[PDB]
């Protein structure tokens, strides 16, 4: 659940500041997803389904592709997230938010959505 | 070797195309780089270090920007390396052909490059 993230090497960084100008900062902002609720929903998505569609985080706005993996068992998946939930502060900002798991993870294979389907869902909650 | 450029979903993708104003093709798209005198060193400096800039993918020209492979040890990095080589059917052009020695880069890991630097070394080598 670390280890994963570790994987491929690159696109949002071992820092989760990730990279700055091209993939937006889990650093933190995992949290303000984290906190609006759905938002460990928008998250879940993300992985499994893909997002895509310009988009603005913290300002600096990002339009790139960002692949699913959607093949790591809901298992695989639960983690690499309370992994990016935590493994740099979040879990602490926000409220003892109920960790991850892979019921809720099958639980989405369902929906069966797309990359655009998913940008829709992070259209939902907005911001600031 | 080939187990590791999997631990990327999405990316150059795996038919290897990748995709227009994002992640150029390397599939075919690296038959070239080889038949020059880096195409084979730089590979890993890309790899190694970075590479930012707008390019010629046999056509388009992207902007977009290749994190670096930094974190990988020095066999897994020619491994993919020598993976993306085969591949798409690539070496089976290129003469004096060989395998990413995975020598070949703790020869080629000190220059500390940066992007654009290798973004250089790109143009260097005579392409776009
Ligand atoms: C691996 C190689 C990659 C690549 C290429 C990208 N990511 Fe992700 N990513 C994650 C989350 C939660 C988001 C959303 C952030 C938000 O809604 O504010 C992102 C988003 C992206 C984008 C933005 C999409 C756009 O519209 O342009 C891009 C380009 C992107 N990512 C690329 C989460 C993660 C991970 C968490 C488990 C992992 C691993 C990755 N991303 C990996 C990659
Ligand atoms: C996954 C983490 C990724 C992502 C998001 C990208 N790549 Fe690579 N890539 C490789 C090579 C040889 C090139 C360029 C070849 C050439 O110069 O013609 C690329 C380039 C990119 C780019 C474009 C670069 C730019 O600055 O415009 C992008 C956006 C990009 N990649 C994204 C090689 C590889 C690999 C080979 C071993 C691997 C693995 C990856 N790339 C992985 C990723």
């Amino acid at each position: 659940g670390a280890k994963i993230y570790a994987q491929c090497a690159g696109c949002h960084q071992q820092n989760g500041q990730g990279i700055p100008g091209a993939f937006p900062p889990l650093a933190g902002h995992v949290a303000e997803i984290l906190a609006k609720e759905g938002g460990r929903e928008y998250l879940i998505l993300v992985l499994l389904y893909g997002l895509q569609g310009q988009i603005e985080v913290k300002g600096m706005k990002y339009n790139g592709v960002m692949s699913s993996f959607a093949q790591l068992k809901d298992e695989e998946i639960a983690a690499v997230l309370n992994h990016i939930a935590t493994a740099w502060g979040d879990a602490k900002k926000v409220k003892g938010f109920k960790p991850f798991t892979a019921e809720e993870v099958k639980k989405l294979r369902a929906k069966k959505l797309t990359p655009q389907q998913v940008l829709a869902e992070r259209k939902k909650l907005g911001l600031k």
